[PDB]
């Protein structure tokens, strides 16, 4: 049903998934003038050495690498969180042009793509349960701005052109997504939301201030991809991010000075 084009973009989301115009929605704009530090988080914790990526797939809305989440291989703990969050999958959201793309803004500032790392909460058992809970999922956000590349990108873009189409696979075992973080784990924090249907408000999000950066070569490969099945008319995929949604009664807590 949904996607990103003119006439089934996040402006109509609304009609099938009322919840989009709910209290906790993400993305947001992160205002660096009113986040306010917070001595009480706790050091974060991002602990990928035992990750067992799977697969990545064309899902007709972005691609995802999927990790093997049936044991705590690759968890995420500690600053906002209470327990633990299990790595289920990882996705960006990119542009067209260089100037747009991410879903968080920083001073309204848009960024090329963003890197959304999934992580569920191993107290409600399986992902499904945990996504019916307000504290159920934590997702790491990471902004992609243009200029070097990113070597431990590489081998995701390389396997674009295998999974072009929607509801195309390929294998993708052994990729180490600490090749995706930037130096610094500086974050921001705040309540909201899936920022695609169903929309369901149940992350934390940890939005990490310092960007990685990509070459134009590699988004480039991103913007390769397309939106429609094989044989289909050509749609590519781009511009598969939703814009800033509405802070309301929410607080942003920077970990940082
Ligand atoms: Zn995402």
């Amino acid at each position: 049903h949904w996607g990103y084009g003119k006439h089934n973009g996040p402006e109509h989301w609304h009609k099938d998934f009322p919840i989009a115009k709910g209290e906790r929605q993400s993305p947001v704009d992160i205002d660096t003038h009113t986040a306010k530090y917070d001595p009480s988080l706790k050091p974060l914790s991002v602990s990928y050495d035992q990750a067992t990526s799977l697969r990545i797939l064309n899902n007709g809305h972005a691609f995802n690498v999927e990790f093997d989440d049936s044991q705590d291989k690759a968890v995420l703990k500690g600053g906002p969180l209470d327990g633990t969050y299990r790595l289920i999958q990882f996705h960006f959201h990119w542009g067209s042009l260089d100037g747009q793309g991410s879903e968080h803004t920083v001073d309204k500032k848009k960024y090329a793509a963003e890197l959304h790392l999934v992580h569920w909460n191993t107290k409600y058992g399986d992902f499904g349960k945990a996504v019916q809970q307000p504290d159920g999922l934590a997702v790491l956000g990471i902004f992609l701005k243009v200029g070097s590349a990113k070597p431990g990108l590489q081998k995701v873009v390389d396997v674009l052109d295998s999974i072009k189409t929607k509801g195309k696979s390929a294998d993708f075992t052994n990729f180490d997504p600490r090749g995706l973080l930037p130096e610094s784990l500086d974050y921001w924090t705040y309540p909201g939301s899936l920022t695609t249907p169903p929309l369901l408000e149940c992350v934390t999000w940890i939005v990490l201030k310092e960007p990685i950066s990509v070459s134009s070569e590699q988004v480039l490969k991103f913007r390769k991809l397309n939106f429609n099945g094989e044989g289909e008319p050509e749609e590519l995929m781009v511009d598969n991010w939703r814009p800033a949604q509405p802070l309301k009664n929410r607080q942003i807590k920077a970990s940082f000075k």
